[PDB]
């Protein structure tokens, strides 16, 4: 459990789960491989668990597990979306064996430079809300925020609802963006900024008319769409949207 964390940002201060100012400005943030580095190898651990699930639950050889995992991931943005639809997998049981079994407490540590950068972004007055927009389920999302010491830095969370049993609504699908817009109180896309490591997700935000979309590419792409700004480290946001950090 994480109830013994005492460092700043270790407590969630926004609500999980009525009009507002229309001129609202919102910066959306992906979480995985965004608020922490892809070199943490957390994504590798996730893929290991996911591939194990395909093998143990779908009785597939490792090579066929890779093919099916990649196929679903490519077209859906989440393998679990395909497992739900075609294999009648329960997404919450899956989630217990995958994201929720990661040894995060041994990997993620408070990220003070990230905390300070986000504080500066909140304090300029240029952005009204920092909103999390993740394909993870809420358990994992919250756990990452608390461990990284940034859980008080966001005004809300839009996560993929793994409780659904027909399909999952997730990035890069437009319905996921619509949900993020509604939940955050965002009136127009043109009042939104977005950072994500997924090229396809960035592609959707751009196509939808978001103001500025930043594609986070640490080393090599796992493709960057027309109109996106590329950085290799989230701490480079101050380099590329500098004005948002100034009063
Ligand atoms: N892949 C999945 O994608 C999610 C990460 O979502 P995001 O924060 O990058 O949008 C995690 O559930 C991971 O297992
Ligand atoms: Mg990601």
């Amino acid at each position: 459990h994480l109830e013994s964390l005492t460092h700043p940002g270790s407590k969630v201060t926004f609500p999980i789960d009525t009009p507002q100012n229309p001129n609202l400005k919102v910066f959306f943030f992906a979480i995985d491989n965004c608020l922490y580095k892809s070199s943490t190898r957390i994504h590798d651990l996730m893929q290991q668990s996911i591939l194990r699930f395909f093998q143990t639950h779908l009785k597939l050889s490792p090579e066929d597990a890779h093919v099916l995992n990649n196929s679903y991931y490519k077209e859906y943005g989440l393998a679990i979306r395909g497992l739900v639809m075609f294999h009648k997998v329960n997404a919450l049981e899956y989630n217990r064996l995958v994201d929720d079994s990661l040894p995060l407490q041994d990997i993620l540590k408070p990220d003070i430079p990230l905390r300070n950068m986000l504080l500066r972004l909140r304090q300029s007055g240029k952005i009204d809300k920092l909103w999390l927009f993740t394909n993870a389920y809420k358990n994992h999302a919250i756990r990452c925020l608390r461990l990284l010491g940034i859980a008080d830095l966001f005004d809300g969370l839009t996560y993929c609802d793994y409780s659904r049993t027909d399909t999952l609504v997730c990035k890069p699908h437009v319905k996921a963006f619509e949900k993020a817009m509604k939940e955050s109180g965002l009136a127009r896309y043109e009042n939104a900024y977005f950072i994500d490591d997924s090229g396809k997700n960035i592609e959707t935000g751009i196509k939808l008319g978001m103001k500025t979309c930043i594609h986070l590419v640490e080393n090599e792409v796992n493709q960057t769409p027309e109109g996106a700004i590329v950085i290799s480290d989230i701490l480079e946001l101050p380099h590329v949207v500098s004005d948002l950090f100034l009063e």
